[PDB]
């Protein structure tokens, strides 16, 4: 409950400026961290059983998305709870960040002098 | 003598919650309020010159999103100035909130467990220095 020692973290994230600080985030606290560009090596990584105890999901990425990869995640468990009778549920957290700046971003470009912080 | 009293506020929002709560809200401060349902409404209410003292543009709009709408009130104020030499500079701040529910109510839908709102920040941030070749 203090440090992430003994843990195996999965960071999925195309930005290669979020895999690395993600990556150094986790393992201050001792985490074990494996990165993923893509979505499909997300999924290769996670053929049940696999040893990652939580996942960080970035939600936009090409070919592939945070929610279809996540989807696909959840029919993997899906598949293994009815043929093994075991339930995985592997904990996996959306990194939003990327969505939420760029809208910022749109509304610097288009000549906004600020927004609404906890909007109505 | 409340903290917007003598102010005028110009409310661009879709929906209409969001229109009840932020102009009831804003008139709790003094402001006199006035709602739009679209750009092409608030765009015909800020002919210049106008009396708004600031505008609050919802980002998502069909036809006209509010990133359109606030770029032709720019243009308006660019226009003014070129043509009269006179500086107009509403305030307009964006509404996000409801790009936010609608991301995170898709997070849920497709089996995510929570999200992280904060992105990551890098430690020694302000710790990096210019060197000089
Ligand atoms: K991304
Ligand atoms: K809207």
């Amino acid at each position: 409950n203090a440090l992430l020692t003994g843990k195996k973290i999965l960071v999925v994230d195309d930005n290669i400026v979020n895999r690395r600080v993600a990556a150094g985030a986790l393992k201050k606290f001792g985490a074990e961290v494996v990165c993923a560009e893509s979505g499909q090596v997300a999924l290769g990584l996670l053929q049940i059983p696999h040893t990652f105890d939580a996942c960080f999901m970035d939600i936009q990425m090409p070919q592939m998305d945070g929610f279809e990869a996540t989807r696909q995640i959840r029919m993997m468990e899906k598949e293994t709870k009815e043929k093994t009778n075991l339930e995985w549920h592997l904990p996996i957290l959306a990194m939003t960040a990327d969505v939420i700046h760029a809208t910022y971003e749109e509304c610097l470009k288009s000549g906004m002098d600020g927004y609404v912080s906890k909007p109505f």
